[PDB]
């Protein structure tokens, strides 16, 4: 929804399977990191907004 | 405006001085070189429109 916020950090459990705390199947942690290297070209650089 | 060319070249006075027509702190050229290589990453070659 617009202006809202989602912090919540859970293995997202997409399938039937509770992903019990772990990666397996259908459980996939839904926050990824940034790769933000100095050899990145422009395009993948951190920009602050 | 459109359809408008600019080519007078002024220090950027950023402070609360004239820059007096000389480079220095708070004083930048406005105009950019671009580099052309051909190693150049994505979104950097030169295009002629």
């Amino acid at each position: 929804k617009p202006f809202e916020r989602d912090i919540s950090t859970e293995i997202y459990q997409a399938g039937n399977k509770p992903c019990n705390g772990v990666a397996g199947p259908n459980c996939y942690s839904p926050l990824q990191s940034y790769g933000f290297r100095p050899t990145y070209g422009v395009g993948h650089q951190p920009y602050r907004v």
